[PDB]
């Protein structure tokens, strides 16, 4: 952290945050969320990592060059260190990133390493080439070389991502599953684990071992998994909670803003919400239904009327402020809800749905107050202009993900944050092979415009087949898009080191202080 001259520290320099529900896991090849990744930040250190502003910068690497975009060299600071003592070397990073590549660690995020497109991936992944291939070599302990099949301008932006951090080698494989176990876990970031009682907390100490420890000032962080916002906020407004979760509670939010308006952060946030459609399943299957659902939405309802907390209508999968994204607004989207709702009714009608067999499916969610809110109020509106019946089923975090990866379900609630500002950060997410694809869509249409974008050598022939990557994915209506975030929290007073400036919202807990109050 980087604590301003004049201000007075606290002399207790503890933090606590929500966290919003109960991890998937600690490992970092086992995680997608936003909830794991804030815990994973402080924990386990990659390459690079984010400054306090969002922008990528050193992390293990203090430095790094590439040739021709294609074979990336990292040079790993020497004092680089595990919370055991041992050195952190390029070696853990090319142990890290085959077992991210391999099949048999199941990764959600084992396409990442197609999205940065590391030589050798599309063969290991499909079993055709041992994880021992991928284009990854430690040069020497402090030298990690990596190879592209071909050139990525922005690869070093991906590598802030939890997926890329180094796991060590020698826990894992003592302890299996239970290597993440307080009494087993070995770190290298920031903070090391002092103690994991599911659904109760996750408490975080200071790791001496840290190769920038002299910076750090917080001492311990503890994370709660507490999905109701509206607890959320009571227990920071009691007195418990230093920063709420980044999801704010419909019943107290206009109330907040008059009541601690300085409190209430409301900044850029590069995710959208939106309602996946499983693509694979009938009636899903049809560019009817799917098409009705969307236009059937009022956004604007939503939005603007039960919502209100700054979010803005979406169009698209990609937000439009995405560096890099220059998107084409469709023209269903000025027309009024009225011609949404007739050209809805007319392709359901079309479809085979009547009032007698009335289209009828589940909206799946996961336990909160705002997804609840919102689904109600959707599921209403969808009744309403419509006639479709929905049944809403929410579902711990940890089982919700797993039932979007196993399929089966009908509409679920979505949202996805970028992991490095580029579009294809969103984009490849709904590629055909992609591990991160629960909306179940294949497009060979899509994966073309995607798989043209490196093949030019431009960035305005890139942006605008990022535009007509979401054109398809429009015209196929794979998802029904609500609206774009703003990274909206309560921040107590005393909290310094939190600019809101990342549009990520990458936070590192080293990053913060507590101001003497």
């Amino acid at each position: 952290a980087d604590v301003p001259a004049g201000v007075q520290l606290a002399d207790k320099q503890t933090l606590v945050r929500n966290n919003g529900s109960e991890v998937q896991s600690l490992d970092p090849h086992k995680i997608e969320g936003v909830p794991e990744s804030n815990v994973s930040r402080d924990l386990f250190e990659g390459l690079l990592i984010s400054d306090v502003e969002g922008h990528p910068s050193p992390g293990v690497a203090e430095k790094w060059e590439n040739k021709d975009f294609k074979v990336w060299t990292f040079h790993l600071r020497e004092n680089a260190k595990w919370s055991d003592g041992t050195p952190v070397t390029a070696h853990d990073f090319v142990y890290s990133w085959q077992r991210l590549a391999d099949p048999n660690t199941a990764s959600p995020y084992a396409s990442y390493l197609q999205y940065g497109h590391i030589a050798n991936i599309d063969d290991i992944i499909a079993g055709k080439k041992p994880a021992t291939d991928l284009g990854v070599k430690a040069l020497d302990d402090h030298t990690f070389e990596v190879t592209l099949s071909e050139p990525v301008p922005y690869f070093y932006k991906l590598l802030v991502h939890p997926s890329v951090s180094p796991v060590p080698k020698s826990a894992v494989e003592k302890f299996g599953d239970k290597w993440t176990q307080p009494a087993n876990i070995v770190t290298n970031g920031a903070y090391k684990l002092k103690n994991w009682v599911v659904n109760e907390r996750i408490v975080l100490e200071r790791n001496p071992q840290y190769w920038d420890n002299a910076k750090t000032v917080i001492n311990q962080v503890t994370y709660l998994p507490i999905s109701s916002e509206v607890t959320d906020v009571n227990r920071y407004r009691s007195g418990e909670i230093d920063m709420t979760y980044n999801n704010m509670p419909i019943e107290l939010f206009q109330k907040l803003k008059k009541e601690i308006p300085n409190e209430v952060r409301v900044d850029p946030y590069l995710c959208t919400y939106y309602y996946e459609i499983n693509n694979q399943k009938a009636p899903f299957n049809d560019v009817r239904v799917r098409t009705a659902l969307k236009l059937a939405l009022d956004r604007d309802i939503i939005v603007n009327k039960v919502k209100n907390q700054g979010d803005l209508p979406a169009y698209s999968y990609t937000p439009p402020y995405t560096d890099g994204a220059k998107l084409v607004e469709p023209e269903w989207f000025k027309w009024s809800q009225q011609k949404r709702n007739e050209e809805a009714k007319k392709l359901l009608a079309e479809a085979g749905f009547t009032a007698d067999k009335p289209l009828t499916f589940d909206l799946l969610y996961n336990t909160s107050d705002l997804h609840k809110k919102l689904a109600i109020a959707v599921a209403s509106i969808w009744k309403k202009n419509l006639g479709v019946n929905v049944n809403l089923e929410n579902q711990e975090w940890k089982t919700f993900l797993d039932t979007r990866h196993q399929g089966t379900f009908d509409v679920a609630r979505a949202g996805w944050c970028a992991d490095y500002n580029e579009p294809t950060s969103f984009l490849n997410t709904m590629l055909s092979d992609s591990s991160n694809n629960t909306a179940h869509y294949k497009s060979p249409a899509f994966d073309k415009l995607i798989a043209d974008t490196l093949k030019v050598a431009d960035d305005t022939q890139r942006s605008e087949l990022y535009a007509k990557a979401e054109q398809q994915l429009d015209k196929d209506s794979a998802i029904v898009p609500v609206y774009y975030y703003v990274n909206a929290r309560l921040v107590k007073p005393w909290v310094g080191g939190y600019t809101g400036k990342d549009p990520l919202d990458n936070i590192y807990v080293k990053n913060l202080y507590i101001i003497k109050h």
